[PDB]
C-alpha cells in the first residue's frame, strides 16, 4: 500500500552544464563532507542520474542491467528515513524512520558525516536463484554501473563522494527490511565539498 | 604491425554534457560501417580507465583499495592491444582480427569497428579464487563499463555493455595470467 512518506522529486535538470571529459578529469573519492543537506533539485538529479527511467516508452533506465532486469534499487538513507527510490514516479517512499547512517559506515566514521548515503542493493531474485554466483556476479556488476553513474554526475555537479564496498550489511538487512535475494552490493556517501 | 600506437593527448575540451548524456545512455547493437577516428579511440580509452591525477597515478574510475584492477584490451581488425594507462599508449598483444573471440557467439558484435575488454587481475587484491575478489572485480569492471557507456553517449557512438564472450579463446589471445578475468567487454562503434 502507499508508504507513511513520500517524497516527489522535481523533473531532472538536463540543463547542468558539466561536461563529461571533465567529469571524469575531476572524478575522485572523497571522504569529508559538509553538513549541509542536499537541496531537493541536488537530490532529484543525483538519483535520476544514478538509475532514473531516461526512456519514459521503453521503462528504461540510466544505468543498463544484465538482462534488463533492473536489478539494483537505490536506497537513500537520510538523517529522518531511509527510502527507496521509485524510478517509475521519480519519487522516494518511506522505508523506516530514524537514522541509519550508521548501518552504512560499517566502522568508518567518515560516512556517519555524509547528509545522505545511497545503498546500491541488487535484487538478485530478478535474474532467478539468490543463491548462484553467477547471478550474485551480475548483480555485483550492476551495481558497479550504477555506482559510476554516481561518481561522474558528483564530479559535474561539485559534490563529495566515495565508493564503498564497506557497510555493515546484517544490520541494513533489518533496518531497511530487505529481503534475503536482495544483497547489499555497495554504497555511496554523498555531500557538498565541505 | 608496428608494436605501439601512439594515441594523441585525451581532448578534455568535448562539449557533451553528464546530464545529457545520461539522457540519452543506451545499448545499441548496429553500428556503421565505419572505423574510430584515432581521437575518438583516445578519448574513449582515457574516459575508459585512464590517469586523471598524474601526481598519484589515479584514474578515472575508483578501485577497491585502489588496485587499479580492470585493465582494457582493444580488439581491432588489424590487432589486439593492451591500453597503456600510464603511457597513453596501445601494445600490441596479438596480430590478426580477433573481434569473433569477443562476439562469443553474437555475430553483430563482429560489426563493429572495435571492441574493449574488460579484465580484472584478481590478484591485485590477493586470492584471484577468493569470491569476495571476484566480486570486487566484478563491480570494478562494472564501473568502468559505465565510464564507456556514457563517454560514448556524450561522444556520440553506439556501445552495449556485454559480459557474453568466448573467454578460453581470449585467454589464449591476449596472453591472460589464469588470475586476469575477463568480466565484460564492450564493442564500439558510429551510429547507423
Ligand atoms: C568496489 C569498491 C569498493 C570500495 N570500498 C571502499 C570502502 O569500503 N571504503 C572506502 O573508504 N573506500 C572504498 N573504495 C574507494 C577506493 O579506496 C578508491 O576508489 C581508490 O582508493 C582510488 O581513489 P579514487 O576513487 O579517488 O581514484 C572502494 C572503491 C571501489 C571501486
Ligand atoms: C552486466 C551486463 C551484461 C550484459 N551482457 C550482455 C550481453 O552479453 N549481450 C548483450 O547483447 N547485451 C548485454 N547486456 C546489455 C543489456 O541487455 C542491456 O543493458 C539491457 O537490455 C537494457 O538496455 P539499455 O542498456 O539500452 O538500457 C548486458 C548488460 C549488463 C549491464
Amino acid at each position: 500500500g502507499p508508504a507513511d512518506k513520500v517524497v516527489k522529486l522535481p523533473k531532472p535538470n538536463l540543463n547542468r552544464t558539466g561536461t563529461v571529459m571533465k567529469a571524469l578529469s575531476e572524478r575522485q573519492s572523497t571522504r569529508e563532507y559538509a553538513s549541509k543537506a542536499l537541496t531537493l533539485a541536488d537530490l532529484s538529479d543525483l538519483l535520476w542520474a544514478a538509475n532514473g527511467i531516461n526512456r519514459s516508452d521503453a521503462g528504461k533506465r540510466t544505468a543498463p542491467s544484465a538482462m534488463n532486469k533492473q536489478d539494483v534499487d537505490v536506497y537513500v538513507i537520510l538523517s529522518e528515513g531511509s527510502y527507496l527510490y521509485d524510478a517509475k514516479n521519480h519519487q522516494l517512499n518511506l522505508i523506516a524512520e530514524g537514522d541509519y547512517r550508521g548501518a552504512v559506515a560499517g566502522g568508518q566514521a567518515f560516512v556517519k558525516t555524509a547528509p545522505v548515503s545511497l545503498v546500491l542493493i541488487s535484487d538478485v531474485s530478478r535474474f532467478g536463484d539468490a543463491q548462484k554466483i553467477q547471478n550474485q556476479l551480475m548483480g555485483a556488476m550492476d551495481a558497479g554501473i550504477v555506482s559510476q553513474n554516481i561518481s561522474i554526475f558528483c564530479s559535474a555537479a561539485k559534490l563529495a563522494t566515495v565508493p564503498r564496498a564497506s557497510m555493515d550489511a546484517a544490520q541494513l538487512k533489518k533496518v531497511l527490511k530487505l529481503k534475503d535475494s536482495q544483497i547489499p552490493m555497495m554504497n555511496h556517501p554523498v555531500g557538498y565539498f565541505k
